[PDB]
RNA sequence: AUUUAGGUGAUUUGCUACCUUUAAGUGCAGCUAGAA
RNA sequence: AUUUAGGUGAUUUGCUACCUUUAAGUGCAGCUAGAA
RNA sequence: AUUUAGGUGAUUUGCUACCUUUAAGUGCAGCUAGAA
């Protein structure tokens, strides 16, 4: 619970052939790489992780009952707002095609402490963040939930990379 | 819980027979019927009604811990004060003889403004309101508190009405 | 639970010749009896008594998750310090040679308004109280804790005394 | 309309919390700055 | 009288919260304003 | 990257709380100062 990894591109481009929400992995302004964090949700032997996104405007009109979303802000600080998880498209993974943040050894850069803000306020939100997960994925399988990642689609075809 | 209504001035009168301390329910200095809150209280069969009451002097003297009363205010603006519910002179109904106040139908005025945010504040106690009620009910049947109504007699007749 | 005591003088010196760190009960200098708050602790039998004393400098570096000390002040004002309890220096006691303050009959001292305001504080604390004291003793039997009393030692003779 | 129930603190002024003789003194404010 | 137990955060300055080597990082403040 | 799910209030503007059609309207703000 509550851990940054990054997922290989090669998996990305694999998930993103049945469903192209899958996020983005490549991008020449991407000063690092998309960060995940999980494990968000286990459900039917299915590990999640779900992508960080920096701020952007629409987030203001993002209510926070929305289980698509889960704003971050600096522990008690709220006006410091720390982008969000864009539980809308987290996807399931094969562990082999994901990798810890070696934060141990990264070195101190201001990407760095932002990333430790953010973990403080997603380590206490942690049962908040899964609730909202199996939410998300419980009412985008009913169709109930608008352009989120086909989770169904997703968890039928993932197991068959490699093979 | 938390629903307003009007009693028939014959099961009034009816009960003040014997029970002098009934709720007045006409006069002509009233701009409106007598109000009444419910149901605060069911026990044993007899379902209650308890009077609301516009402010008074002597309110400013009522402790929270009386179930003789409950203080009514705006939600959120104390100073605001909306009179109370007084629960000392509630009393046991026949269905026949009520009637809901027809809010969804009645022209809107200042004083339906009025209900609707003591409306709220009920709501929001309601379930303090029935624990005040229980407890008061309880203690007047042992004789501790003051000059309330005569529920013992009240329940032993009031369904006899019109029989 | 929350109550003061004095302690004998004879089952103190009695105490001291196994443990010299058992409080100082009697100074010329004091101009009251060392108090002491109890019960604490109840366990195997044993019933323990902490000792009270007023402030000293080095209290201001004392943590609040150390289970040697107690802090006091009044309820609400934290900057009126009323010294700590010193668990650390608690001893089990025989009924017999302990005896209740007079706190009915006592006339009205500024002492006797500070022993009021102390057990205010302290009655609200009593479980923090007794938990501080389980664990100072669990803790000190097995020489996680410095200095404080032998409890070992004490636990083992205290019951002798006047045989 | 019907004009404040009694209690819970080795102590408790106001409000509040709590209890309903089958069970309960918390929080805020005021005052207090005592001594081991 | 007897003059500060050690820990819990992929990170943690103060205080607090939490745990008692079987375990446990909360809250306030401070600093920070990073970027997918 | 991927640009706001729908609901819960005899009433409900913003946000929040709550609920996940099996169920659910709290809190702050704004407005209101009505009368039994």
């Amino acid at each position: 619970m509550a851990k940054f990894f990054t997922i290989s591109s090669s998996y990305i481009k694999y998930l993103k052939d049945f469903d192209d929400k899958v996020p983005n992995s490549e991008d020449p302004t991407y000063n690092n790489p998309k960060a995940f964090i999980g494990i968000v949700l286990e459900i039917e032997g299915h590990k999640y992780l779900a992508p960080l996104t920096s701020p952007k405007a629409w987030h203001a009109n993002v209510k926070e009952s929305s289980p698509a979303f889960f704003k971050l802000h600096e522990n008690g600080v709220p006006d410091n707002q720390l982008g969000l998880i864009n539980l809308k498209f987290m996807i399931p993974i094969i562990e082999a095609e994901v990798s810890l943040l070696d934060l141990d050894s990264m070195p101190d850069t201001p990407y760095k402490r932002m990333l430790y803000k953010q973990l403080q306020f997603i380590r206490v939100n942690e049962d908040k963040i899964s609730e909202k997960s199996k939410l998300l994925r419980n009412l985008a399988l009913q169709g109930r939930m608008q352009g989120t990642c086909d989770f169904a689609v997703l968890e039928e075809k993932y197991q068959h990379f490699g093979k």
